[PDB]
C-alpha cells in the first residue's frame, strides 16, 4: 500500500519529479554524521531494486528500496557496543564473523582504511551499505570462476583484464 | 589571448572559476540531452590543484586542450560520420589506446556506458568509457609480473585488490 508511504513522496518533489532520480531520495535518510549521503550508494538501492533500465523506483519496489536499509540498520544497531554510530576494528571482527567470515587480524584492519575518511578507525554509515554489499560479493564472483576450496582464482593478460571490472 | 575572453563566456557570475555543475553547461555530447555529470566530474577533478572543485582560468588552460583532443579522437574513429560512435568504431578506439579486447567484452562494455540503449556510445560516454576503462588496466598491469597475465590471487590477499 502507497499510502502508507504517501507522505514519503511529499518531501520528494523539489522539481516535481514523482519519480526517484538519484538525489530524489537523498534528503530521505541520514549517515550518521551530518553529511549528505553519497549518491554512489544511493544508485546500488534503484539499479538494485528497479527492472528498468533507468535508475528510478516505484511501489513494486520501492516497499523494500528502503526496506534494505530497515533491513541494514538493525544489524548496525545490534552491533554497535558504543552506540557511537560506529564500528571499530574490534567490533567489525565480531559482525564480519557474524557472516559467517573466517579472515584474519590483518585484514581486520585493511578494511577499514577505504571508508574511514575522518581517520579515526571507524565506519560511518554511508560507508557502509555500499562496500558491505560490495564486499558480501567478493566471496561470490570469487566463488563463480574457481572453487578451489584453498583460495585462488586466475586467468590470462586477454580478457582476464576484462573480468577485473 | 582569446582564451580570456572564453572563460569568462561560461563564467555566469564574473567569478573567475568555472563551476562543475556549469560546465555540464558548454560541454556538449550532442545528444541533445545534458553532458554526462561524471564525465564534467572526472574532468574538473582530474585537474584540480586543490579541493576547490574547479577551474579558473589558470586551471582552464589545459582542461581546454585536454577537452579539444578528446574530440580529436572522436572526430578520427567516427569515420561514418554520425555525431555517435557504433561497436566497429569503437573497436578500433579501444584497439588504438592499445587494448587487447575481443568482441564479446564491448557489447559488455558499451553496456555500461551507452546513456541510452541505443548501441551507440556518444561524445560524453566515451571519455567516461575511458577513465574507468584506463583507471582498472594499470594497478593490474603493475600487479602482474610475467605479463603472461595470470594472478594466483587467495581469499583475503585477492579481495584487497578491487578495493
Ligand atoms: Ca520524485
Ligand atoms: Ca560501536
Ligand atoms: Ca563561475
Ligand atoms: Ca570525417
Ligand atoms: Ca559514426
Ligand atoms: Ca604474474
Amino acid at each position: 500500500d502507497q499510502s502508507f508511504l504517501w507522505n514519503v513522496f511529499q518531501r520528494v518533489d523539489k522539481d516535481r519529479s514523482g519519480v526517484i532520480s538519484d538525489t530524489e531520495l537523498q534528503q530521505a535518510l541520514s549517515n550518521g554524521t551530518w553529511t549528505p549521503f553519497n549518491p554512489v550508494t544511493v544508485r546500488s538501492i534503484i539499479s538494485m531494486f528497479d527492472r528498468e533500465n533507468k535508475a528510478g523506483v516505484n511501489f513494486s519496489e520501492f516497499t523494500g528500496v528502503w526496506k534494505y536499509i530497515t533491513d541494514w540498520q538493525n544489524v548496525f544497531r545490534t552491533y554497535d557496543r558504543d552506540n557511537s554510530g560506529m564500528i571499530d576494528k574490534n567490533e567489525l571482527k565480531q559482525a564480519l564473523s557474524g557472516f559467517g567470515y573466517r579472515l584474519s587480524d590483518q585484514f581486520h584492519d585493511i578494511l577499514i582504511r577505504k571508508f574511514d575518511r575522518q581517520g579515526r578507525g571507524q565506519i560511518a554509515f554511508d560507508d557502509f551499505i555500499q562496500g558491505c554489499i560490495v564486499l558480501q560479493r567478493l566471496t561470490d564472483i570469487f566463488r563463480r570462476y574457481d572453487t578451489d576450496q584453498d583460495g585462488w582464482i586466475q586467468v590470462s593478460y586477454e580478457q582476464y583484464l576484462s573480468m577485473v571490472f
